[PDB]
């Protein structure tokens, strides 16, 4: 791997998030990487999917259906140029870093809208190649999140609940849906209550970690081969896998907890 | 109850989501509700938080920080008028219906931004009044979600994983965190793959449910009294509560699964 894309979702250049992006860019560059940036607020990026993402006539403007229409525009080269420029940043990149503050327990609206406008069907997924088969299966993505709350509020017994459940919709439903290998999220908690000397260390540990990031082991998701990938089956786990798993104590995943215990830190720690 | 707010996040009046919003409005109006709409697309609602949300002079424009500044603005009456207009709608509402298509395993960006810009500190939550003590604790919220994928994809063995995990960050982290009593979601699956007759039954089903919605039992979240709500303890579950829970087979909820089995449909079905 030699190209990295840094997507940043923060309005302030005075912010620690911005500093985390700057630190990632410096470390990667110093290590031989090409780094490309998507500073969404600085790009004044438009996060609202609409029929203006299609450049030209619509297949059915009286019954406008965004996924069908946008897939068709992608095949025919009729996507709004600001989408196309992002899709090509993705195409080029080996590594993708998402640097954002956690907002209402997910990504800022500006970055959520980035997924909805840029991760177009066919380009970012098809139903014939989902999850570990996805188009991005050669790429690696990592979430670098800062929070207001403290680590303990998001421990199994913290008031907010398991961070691993909060991460699941993003890391499995978005990134890994499209084929990304997801690395362990960089989680920096209670950043607005961290003394100056700690913030400095946080930025050093981030830069240190990027020195070898491409070698890391990604999170575990259940492989798509465990499932009957057709409607007649329901995209349910294969009968013989269900059987094999009745014995087992743990679910496979946050999402595939199977009513049993969730493997510890499934969405936070790769398998040691 | 008397007053309903319906927030819709869909660009097309021809969509089933729009029909769901029309149905909800008629059903509640016929039973004597006042009903107000926030059709985000028709409003062309700005979904990006920024310094522009604070009309007038900032407290520290040299280090803009949105939580403190927006809260100050709220207390001093300097929130941008569109924000303020939606906070008014919310104050008057007893019931809030969120009608949206599921997009990348959460809410459309336009609704994510609506939360971010409208659920301001002090207005929508305090350090001192989180979750079941929250400012909206007299109000009831419900999610009305449509999906492309089908129900079995989101069952415990569906390839997508437990829908209960997907709902957690929204229903607990956003609605309940502000004090809402969260009612069972209205989950209409594979709506693009549903014949017209079923479609009409879903609309009628939804209207029939809305005839007694206020009398429904809300979803279960761990009460905040089970937690030491202070930084000294880290907002960890109280000692006596952990002990007493060590002998229980199920966790309390999706977020507080405490490494055990998650109680079935904790986020989809109220407790019997
Ligand atoms: C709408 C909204 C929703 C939110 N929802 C949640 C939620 O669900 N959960 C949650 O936990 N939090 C939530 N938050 C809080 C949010 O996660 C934090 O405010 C955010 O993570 C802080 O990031 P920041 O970089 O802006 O911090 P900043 O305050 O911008 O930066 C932190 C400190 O680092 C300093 N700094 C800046 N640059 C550098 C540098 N180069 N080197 C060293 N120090 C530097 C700054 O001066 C500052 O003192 C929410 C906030 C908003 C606005
Ligand atoms: C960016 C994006 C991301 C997405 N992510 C996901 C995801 O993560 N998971 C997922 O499951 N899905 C996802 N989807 C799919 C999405 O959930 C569905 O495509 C959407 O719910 C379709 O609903 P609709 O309101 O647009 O109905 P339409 O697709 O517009 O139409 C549905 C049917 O309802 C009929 N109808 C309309 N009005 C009425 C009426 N009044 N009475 C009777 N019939 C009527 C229409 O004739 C049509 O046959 C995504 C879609 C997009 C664009
Ligand atoms: C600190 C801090 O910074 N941002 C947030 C936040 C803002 C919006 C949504 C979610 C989190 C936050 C915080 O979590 N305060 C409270 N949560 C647990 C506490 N309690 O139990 O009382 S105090
Ligand atoms: C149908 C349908 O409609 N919208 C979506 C969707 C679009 C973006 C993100 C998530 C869902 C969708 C769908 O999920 N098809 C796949 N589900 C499991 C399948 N598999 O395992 O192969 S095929």
């Amino acid at each position: 791997g030699r190209r990295a894309l840094i997507v940043l979702a923060h309005s302030e250049r005075t912010s620690f998030n911005y500093a985390m992006k700057e630190a990632a860019a410096a470390a990667l560059k110093k290590k031989g990487w090409e780094v490309v940036e998507s500073d969404l607020y600085a790009m004044n990026f438009n996060p609202i999917i609409s029929r203006k993402d299609i450049t030209g006539k619509l297949k059915d403007p009286a019954n406008f259906q965004y996924p069908a229409e946008s897939v068709l525009a992608y095949k025919e080269g009729h996507l709004s140029p600001d989408i196309v420029a992002e899709q090509k940043k993705l195409e080029a990149a080996d590594l993708v870093i998402f640097q954002f503050p956690l907002q209402w327990f997910g990504v800022p609206a500006i970055l959520k809208g980035w997924f909805e406008r840029v991760f177009i069907g066919e380009f970012a997924y098809t139903y014939a190649a989902m999850y570990d088969k996805g188009p991005f299966r050669s790429k690696k993505a990592v979430l670098s999140i800062t929070t207001g709350g403290s680590g303990s509020m998001y421990s199994l017994q913290g008031i907010h609940g398991d961070m691993n459940v909060i991460l699941w919709p993003i890391q499995s439903g978005i990134l890994h849906f499209c084929g990304f290998q997801v690395l362990e999220p960089q989680l920096t908690y209670s950043i607005g209550h961290t003394p100056a000397d700690a913030r400095i260390q946080i930025l050093e540990g981030w830069k240190k970690r990027l020195e070898n990031i491409w070698d890391e082991t990604p999170l575990y998701f259940a492989p798509s081969s465990l499932f009957d990938l057709n409607f007649q089956a329901g995209f349910l786990m294969k009968k013989e896998v269900q059987d094999e798993e009745k014995n087992k104590k743990f679910g496979l995943s946050v999402g595939h907890h199977l009513g049993k215990s969730i493997p510890t830190d499934n969405q936070i720690k790769a398998r040691k």
